[PDB]
């Protein structure tokens, strides 16, 4: 089950996720992801905007998320539900 979740990123500064395939390791208080509710811990992160996460190292995925969260605009996260 694959779901795409688009977040406006206007009411919250950060996603509020940790990443540990790349999985959502945790969802944190105060982030856009927790407020939205559609993504859950354990979901597998497949794509963020136009960046596919296949074969990506954890360090590179953190760098990608940092760069995307730092730029203004919506963020679309495609996950496979746990
Ligand atoms: C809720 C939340 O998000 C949190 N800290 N967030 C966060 C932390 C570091 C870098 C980025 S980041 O701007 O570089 N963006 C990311 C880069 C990599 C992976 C994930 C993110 C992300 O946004 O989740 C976002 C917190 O609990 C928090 C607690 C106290 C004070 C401030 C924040």
């Amino acid at each position: 089950n694959i779901v795409t979740v688009t977040l406006n990123m206007e009411r919250h500064h950060f996603l509020g996720i940790s990443i540990v395939g790349i999985y959502i390791g945790s969802i944190m208080k105060g982030g856009a992801v927790a407020a939205d509710g559609r993504i859950e811990p354990g979901d597998m992160l497949l794509q963020v905007n136009d960046v596919n996460f296949e074969n990506m190292s954890n360090d590179d995925a953190v760098r990608v998320l940092r760069e995307i969260v730092s730029q203004t605009g919506p963020i679309s996260l495609t996950v496979a539900k746990a």
